[PDB]
């Protein structure tokens, strides 16, 4: 999650984030990073995510 | 100084600050405010700059 961040904030300063490219991060954590920075910039970025915010459990969990 | 900054960030956020776009930062301070967040995004950035810091006199001033 941190080496993650560390490539994104390269990514925005060269510019290579606009439409184009593709990202795809290679983790358990899609939403655990900031996406906010490469999120207007124009290129596609996918990912995998473990903890569904969308369950009734997790939500719960939240919650509290 | 300060409404170019958050422009700037505002356009690097967007995705307006690669090649095809030029701004002119209307003022006589340039350099007085953060250029390394536009400045390898592609698009051509000019300005006016009245503090010349190549004067040996400038220069001096900047020593102490």
């Amino acid at each position: 999650r941190d080496k993650v961040n560390d490539i994104v904030d390269q990514v925005i300063t060269i510019g290579k984030h606009v439409k184009g490219y593709h990202y795809i991060i290679a983790n358990l954590g899609f939403t655990d990073g900031d996406l906010l920075k490469i999120q207007f910039g124009g290129a596609e970025v996918s990912g995998f995510q473990i903890v569904d915010y969308d369950d009734s459990l997790v939500s719960k969990f939240i919650e509290r």
